[PDB]
């Protein structure tokens, strides 16, 4: 464009889904409180906002006995919540909270009907807004009876106390059909789906959904998720969750993660614990109802020391995502590549273009990019510097001559070249 975009804080990198207090932190501190304590930890993730919550008093499937105005007590106090803010925000960290009603039963918003129900959520807003909350989520809109209009109303009451305050909303749909209609009069939100779940998938069909959604969305910001709350590991084999965790980093919108996501956090890989909220594993001590059967390799401590982790992996993608002009605003052009393949390049301006390169598939493959309608401006050298693959054995820093790309089953090459030569 040739002229600076006035960003919001949510373009420039990831948002960070914490649904469960207690199993994040752990036994004796899941509460908003212990939360301080691992922003931190947040903080090295790169992350531009914690998605919290619900956290407030809900009476299962009793609307009379449900307050968005009031924190669990089992989560802490008012004071505590303005003292986590105050904290998130010092470390460039912004709180989103979810106020999705009846969080703690089956329909999300209540089966008694709606306008006492969407009252609730609209006084919630004006009140949290006060206390300095930078946005709002609201998730299964799907069972939310005239969902698009209640969304425009938060939306309009949001952005109207401020511009760099927002709204997400979630649904568990994968029909871009019904996705396209939620967005139809809100034109502002960033929504989270399972369109992208639906690919356990080839290259070609990846690419297709990621295009088609662009394309019809047109040139507004989009969110890029695999899930409304579930985890990475809800949908994808081990095998995948880097090439996902490379591509979810690259595309042209904001990325949204659920915690455990950057260390690969699978709810089954341990009997007994939540699909619906797995305990944090921090360390080896972290599972003491099993005490023994968390090893290294599965917890922050192990991986933050391995170079070659899922860790390691999504704190470099972080960093990269945050601070280079083609990832934060750049456009985004897919070109033809070979069978099992999705490649693509973002670039702004004169700024440093990133290409990304993923095999989906289990075979070995010759990318065989072909540009030909790429833009001049940016159109392929002959070679680029490797930044890094998802997998060892490249030389890092050093360039790859494009016509002989190969890739590995399931590997994932992010490779960048400057403007012009």
């Amino acid at each position: 464009g040739s002229e600076l975009p006035a960003q919001k804080w949510w373009h420039t990198g990831a948002l960070y889904r914490i649904g469960d207090l207690q199993a994040f932190q752990g036994h004796g501190a899941g509460n908003l409180a212990g939360l301080k304590g691992r922003l931190d930890y947040l903080s090295s993730l790169k992350v531009k906002g914690l998605v919290l919550g619900p956290i407030h008093k809900n009476q299962k499937d009793d609307v009379a006995q449900t307050d968005l105005l009031q924190i669990d007590p089992n989560f802490g106090s008012k004071e505590d919540f303005d003292s986590l803010l105050q904290s998130a925000k010092k470390k460039s960290i912004r709180v989103i909270l979810d106020l999705t009603p009846n969080y703690r039963g089956e329909n999300s918003w209540f089966s008694t009907q709606v306008d006492t129900v969407a009252t609730k959520v609209k006084d919630a807003l004006e009140f949290w807004l006060q206390a300095g909350v930078d946005g709002f989520q609201v998730r299964d809109i799907e069972n939310l009876k005239d969902a698009s209009s209640f969304l425009a109303e938060w939306q309009n009451i949001t952005k109207g106390f401020s511009e760099d305050r927002l709204l997400i909303a979630g649904t568990n749909s994968s029909d871009l059909q019904q996705i396209l209609s939620l967005l139809e009069s809100n034109k502002d939100l960033l929504l989270t789906s399972s369109y992208l779940s639906d690919s356990g998938s080839t290259g070609e069909h990846t690419k297709s959904l990621v295009t088609q959604y662009l394309n019809a969305t047109g040139n507004r910001w989009c969110s890029w998720s695999l899930s409304q709350a579930r985890l990475l590991t809800s949908f994808l084999p081990a095998q995948l969750l880097r090439l996902y965790q490379l591509m979810l980093f690259t595309l042209p919108g904001t990325p949204v993660f659920s915690y455990g996501d950057e260390i690969g956090l699978d709810a089954a890989a341990l009997p007994g614990q939540p699909m619906e909220a797995p305990v944090m594993l921090w360390d080896e001590s972290s599972f003491p109802d099993i005490p023994g059967a968390v090893s290294a390799n599965m917890t922050v401590k192990g991986q933050s020391e391995d170079p070659g982790s899922l860790l390691s992996l999504f704190r470099r993608l972080s960093d990269q995502r945050s601070k280079e002009r083609s990832l934060l605003h750049g456009d985004f052009h897919a070109f033809s590549a070979g069978p099992g393949l999705f490649s693509y390049i973002r670039h702004w301006d004169q700024n440093e273009r990133f290409l990304v390169v993923l095999n989906f598939g289990d075979v070995g493959l010759s990318a065989g990019l072909q540009a030909s309608d790429l833009p001049a401006s940016a159109s392929l050298p002959a070679k680029a510097d490797l930044l890094l693959s998802t997998q060892p054995g490249r030389e890092e820093g050093s360039p790859l001559e494009l016509e002989r790309l190969k890739l590995e089953p399931h590997e994932g090459l992010l490779l960048r070249f400057p403007y012009a030569a």
